[PDB]
């Protein structure tokens, strides 16, 4: 898997999301959590129309769905299923989730999660919630995991061939990694 | 690609109830199209709930079906992808496509490109449009062909690595195969 692929973005933009705005900590340190517009110009910044339609009153928005997606996560991290499910399927429901093709500027035809007529906070609901309940369809909800350091409770999917992965980033890798000396 | 798996469902049915309703040539015979009842039990088997629920009434709705998705892989066989595209645009917004987790009696979690709910022949007219359009935003197009053996119009998906497939079947490729030394 590519998480960074037009294929896995309601995957990836689902963790970023949750990762910004999900209270807790992060790399050793508190985290406020919460968001402001400029993390959702750089969360969204593969969709220009995405960008140039952001203002201050879909901070909330992407706050709230910060929560269930967080929920959802944290859920699959526990084998929780059924819980993830539930909540997944009334996103899909409650939000605009037929799919539409249409051609980027530069030719290239993808397939939206969306149709292209939705609302902003509704598309990236229905983008996201797709996402994850994709990976569940394609039987990788172990690969959905929380951060094994130290005050780090960021989320992570797992995207080794081997699926061990324990860490949610290279900083908390190496932190580790740094510590392992002289807590020997 | 695993064109059996449960996520190639919407590509493979296309393909084969193209290749039985569709009229035209099979295998180097010429091929009246249609169907019957039993043709459906044998195309949806993979679905037990499905097949559970046919009847001949739905023989005409799967005939139309046919003809629509028959209009659109020949388009994508001809690069005609924005021809393709409209048409599969407006079955996905023309029926019930929205996505739903559900849990299969084995306890396998699927995604479903339908709501449970949908009637018959809807939901199969959602699943192969998403199946088709999830090809064309995975940049495919130009793995769908038409047979090139004598009298065969039939279609087909090229799994191939390199890409290079020419015959819909085995059955086409050993007829050419059988007929090399007498046409040489
Ligand atoms: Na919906
Ligand atoms: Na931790
Ligand atoms: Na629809
Ligand atoms: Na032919
Ligand atoms: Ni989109
Ligand atoms: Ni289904
Ligand atoms: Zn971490
Ligand atoms: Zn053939």
């Amino acid at each position: 898997m590519n998480l960074d692929s037009y294929e896995r973005t309601g995957l990836r933009v689902s963790l970023d999301l949750v990762n910004i705005a999900t209270p807790g900590s992060r790399r050793g340190t508190p985290h406020t959590g919460g968001c402001v517009i400029e993390d959702l110009h750089d969360l969204l910044k593969d969709d220009p129309a995405s960008v140039a339609q952001l203002g201050d009153d879909h901070v909330e928005g992407f706050v709230e769905l910060a929560r269930l997606l967080h929920t959802a996560i944290d859920a699959l991290s526990n084998g929780q299923v059924a819980t993830a499910a539930t909540a997944l399927n009334h996103l899909l429901r409650k939000h605009p989730a037929t799919p539409e093709l249409a051609q980027d500027p530069d030719g290239t035809w993808r397939l939206h999660h969306h149709p292209l007529d939705a609302e902003l906070v509704p598309m990236w609901t229905a983008i996201c919630a797709e996402g994850l309940a994709r990976e569940i369809g394609h039987q990788n909800v172990r690969r959905f995991g929380i951060c094994n350091a130290h005050r780090c409770d960021r989320v992570y999917f797992d995207t080794s061939r081997n699926g061990t992965r324990q860490y949610c980033s290279l900083a908390c890798q190496n932190r580790v990694k740094a510590a392992a000396f002289r807590e020997r």
